[PDB]
């Protein structure tokens, strides 16, 4: 019941001066078969969430290496643990970081996805210290690998806790694999964090800090639920301009500000009486945009959102204090808030919509004919193009890499 | 006080000269000074002040808080007060109503107010200048060269002064509501009551049989706890390093003391107050009262992930001007707000906290951070402004007795 097939091995963290060479290389790996509750899953493609690349540089893994990366992706039901229920073989799933019991007070409250019982698996491995990935290394010798956190994308096969999965098939059958892959992470939380955590009204003003693939899935939630007012903020001119054709109203490159205007400075002054946003949405990853994001928001009433991760001194992130006290609302959000449940169907469904659509497509510069996107690499092309790959991740045209598994 | 043929008062306020910066007395800077009140212009209240109440964000401001350049200054923000006279716009005051005045209106019709979650009102927000909008002040004094020189406020006013001059979008009136409330309950209703027990019972919104911690039980925390225990939570864990306060806090409520300076080797106070919550979860409600950075990152962690809220009220003079959060548990369902004056709206929430105040359980709890005396209305932490500048010297050191919960600073007869 054992599967051999290829998967993307993390030998060690990637730390500052070490190259992806250094880390990261395509082996044939051993997939344990299901136990329990389980999905094992063939593949069908990963896409590189910048968290993806943030594992690659050791977050949130300080003893979890060596590991297969990856969180962002989509495949299809190959078998199930005895135990597993409201699931088939061939149906096609993503398995999120966080399950909804829909039992615990935080998933009764109806404001929240921290389930407290299908929280994030943080230790990387099965609940009983064991990993169903497994390869032989050189010595000869079977090794453990660790999951990203409850199961790796970056493998033509997967298995994950159904708890935490969530199917495609019966409402997007048509639903391409790289939309899918994005809906697993990027576009939920891009858009959940525009739609479900800052509760975009009609005629809301939002401002929107890094757009990025998650950026850019914000911008088409508040085009979605007509925001009068899109600002975006980045460095990036092209990822600019691409946020503005799918409904952003006003850019600014934080890079070309005058030295003494803040990012918050600059978007408040595009607000009448400089009052601020509705809701402040940070996606970019630097902690100084979280900073900004919180300064941006209407006082009192607006929430900020925060999404960024990046690998910060002491873990720390840091608000002005004053700033903070006096109106400051700040949350943290993973996945959107979009509980697997109770919101990914509605979001499914709204990502068929022609206009949704085209901004998943812009997203990942997709050509339905061919099924190829723009930045795209497969997982059976070798090593030295995935690294390649990897570098122009970097690219400022870059929005999505999509990484194939196998055939669509 | 009565005016001059010119409408003006000559009365006693407490001046700071400049910032106390580390190392520095209070008699280097504080001062009990004869300072000129001019009439009110447009819709300002001249208000006969008849108790100030200390707040540590008061002893902050002595130490420079928000005050770069606004010195010389009348300090204080919490008080209470009775008209003596008005601008002549004024509208629905009366001369004798008596008035508190917080930082923050409430317009009604500015989008912050219409959401109905916020008292961070747009029109009438925190008078930061601590000037009049033509950059005067109604506060000036003459100095011992025989100059007149001006006066900032605190923000929009200046509570440690027999007679101060706010616009009225920022008064709240006590004396139709409540006739009997004693000057030193209407001073705490200005801020540290209003603070603790609204940002229990509003911002996070608890509920009969949530689980609460409040870091830090001054008289803003134990405020807190009073609100805790009138809504029915389960559970009220106080965190602090005075065991006076700690046990002041248990006799009002709170089920759970910990000492933060007496921790196991190996735990954190966020780790303290989850190690007394089911499977470890945390708190429905997490708000922090301390002034202590520390503790507002311990605060947020001690939240439950997502669903509870994590109130901020305390201020201080940090680091870089700045606070800072544990990442991971802050994306992890961190969720953290700044509140001023417990998101209690002077229109629209006031009133129903002033009819709270009333009731004998709470008014038993504000008796006892007060520790006052019904058959004096003396509290037990009293200076007098008329009694000179050495016993407030001695009264601003003793703020930092055990027993101290809220020294009151009489400035008139009541
Ligand atoms: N919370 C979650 O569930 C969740 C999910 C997706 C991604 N993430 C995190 O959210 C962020 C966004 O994800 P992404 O995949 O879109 O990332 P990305 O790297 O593709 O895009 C981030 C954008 O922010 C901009 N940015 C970053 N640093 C900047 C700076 N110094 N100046 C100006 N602009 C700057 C970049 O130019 C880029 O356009 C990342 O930090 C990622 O790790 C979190
Ligand atoms: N946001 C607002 O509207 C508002 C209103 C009132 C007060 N404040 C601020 O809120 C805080 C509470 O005000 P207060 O007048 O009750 O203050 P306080 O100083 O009287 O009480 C604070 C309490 O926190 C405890 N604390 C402080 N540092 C500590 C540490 N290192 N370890 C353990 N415990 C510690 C103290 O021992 C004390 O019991 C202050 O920071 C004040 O400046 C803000
Ligand atoms: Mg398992
Ligand atoms: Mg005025
Ligand atoms: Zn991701
Ligand atoms: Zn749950
Ligand atoms: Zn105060
Ligand atoms: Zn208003």
């Amino acid at each position: 019941g054992v599967i051999t097939c290829k998967a993307i091995m993390l030998k060690e963290a990637k730390l500052p001066g070490m190259s992806y060479a250094d880390t990261v290389q395509i082996i044939d790996i051993q997939v344990d078969p299901p136990q329990n509750v389980e999905l094992r899953v063939k593949m069908l493609c990963a896409s590189v969430c910048r968290t993806d690349i943030l594992t690659i540089e050791g977050f949130m893994a300080p003893t979890q290496f060596p590991k297969i990366n990856g969180h962002e992706g989509v495949g299809i039901i190959e078998s199930m643990g005895p135990d597993t229920k409201n699931f088939k073989v061939g149906d096609v799933i993503v398995a999120p970081t966080l399950g909804e019991c829909q039992t615990c007070s935080s998933c009764r409250s109806g404001r929240t996805n921290f389930c407290q019982n299908y929280g994030a698996n943080e230790s990387a491995l099965e609940p009983d210290g064991t990993s169903r990935f497994s390869y032989i290394d050189s010595d000869g010798k079977k090794k453990l690998l660790y999951y990203k956190l409850g199961c790796s994308t970056w493998t033509q096969y997967m298995v994950v806790d159904s708890n935490y999965a969530t199917k495609l098939n019966e409402i997007a059958p048509e639903l391409p694999p790289p939309h899918g892959s994005i809906l697993s992470c990027a576009f939920a939380t891009g858009y959940g964090a525009v739609w479900l955590d800052a509760a975009v009204q009609e005629g809301d003003s939002v401002a929107i800090f890094g757009v990025g693939s998650v950026g850019i899935s914000a911008v088409i939630a508040a085009k979605e639920l007509k925001a009068k007012q899109i600002i975006v903020v980045d460095r990036n001119e092209y990822k600019l301009k691409m946020a503005m054709e799918l409904g952003a109203t006003h850019c600014i490159n934080s890079e070309k500000l005058p030295e003494g205007v803040t990012p918050s400075q600059a978007v408040r002054k595009l607000t009448p009486k400089e009052v601020g946003v509705d809701a402040s949405i940070e996606s970019s990853g630097y902690d100084v945009f979280m900073n900004e994001a919180m300064k941006a928001a209407i006082h009192g009433k607006a929430k900020t959102v925060i999404t960024g991760e990046g690998i910060y001194e002491n873990d720390r992130i840091f608000f002005d204090f004053k700033d903070f006290l006096f109106g400051g609302n700040v949350v943290g959000n993973v996945t959107g808030r979009v509980r697997i449940h109770s919101d990914f169907p509605g979001l499914l469904r709204k990502a068929q919509e022609p206009v949704i659509r085209a901004g998943m497509d812009k997203i990942l510069g997709y050509d339905a004919a061919t099924m190829k996107c723009k930045y795209e690499v497969d997982i059976r092309e070798g090593t030295p193009a995935l690294l390649k790959a990897l570098e122009e991740v970097e690219n400022v045209d870059c929005v999505k890499l999509v990484i194939k598994l196998n055939d669509y």
